[PDB]
């Protein structure tokens, strides 16, 4: 297990523009294309990102290119981020997984709450953290995604996700 086997069980895979658990066009393996309701923009969104006409259609070495773009994209804004920095340097390989992984799924920026969750982790209070975490938006929306990432934040194991 890793970064990029543990987003791939996560946001699975798929090749035609579908919605994600917002409503929100994406394809591949969690590449959101836009918040826009117009499958249009969608489109020109994919388009642009692939570098041809796809017509809301890509194989799966270009959805891997993508998804390749974007763990490193959310890596790069973590080390961007002076209020989250901090944080992920004072964790071990796995826990900072799993801060990769919720940075993948909430955003690189604009990101609301969380100060005192991350406050905790740089506390290395794992269940006090792992309790924090569970008070959200996130947790409610998608629980059994988050009761796995809450699991690698308090345990520093892959337990929640080996097997599957
Ligand atoms: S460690 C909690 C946290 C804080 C913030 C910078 C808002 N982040 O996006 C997450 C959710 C990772
Ligand atoms: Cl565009
Ligand atoms: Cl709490
Ligand atoms: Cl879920
Ligand atoms: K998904």
């Amino acid at each position: 297990m890793n970064i990029f086997e543990m987003l791939r069980i996560d946001e699975g895979l798929r090749l035609k523009i579908y919605k994600d658990t917002e409503g929100y066009y994406t394809i591949g393996i969690g590449h959101l294309l836009t918040k826009s309701p117009s499958l249009n923009a969608a489109k020109s969104e994919l388009d642009k990102a692939i570098g041809r006409n796809t017509n809301g259609v890509i194989t799966k070495d270009e959805a891997e290119k993508l998804f390749n773009q974007d763990v490193d994209a959310a890596v790069r804004g973590i080390l961007r981020n002076a209020k989250l920095k901090p944080v992920y340097d004072s964790l071990d390989a796995v826990r900072r997984a799993a801060l990769i992984n919720m940075v993948f799924q909430m955003g690189e920026t604009g990101v609301a709450g969380f100060t005192n969750s991350c406050r905790m982790l740089q506390q290395k209070r794992w269940d006090e953290a792992a309790v924090n975490l569970a008070k959200s938006r996130w947790y409610n929306q998608t629980p059994n995604r988050a009761k796995r990432v809450i699991t690698t934040f308090r345990t520093g194991t892959w337990d929640a996700y080996k097997n599957l």
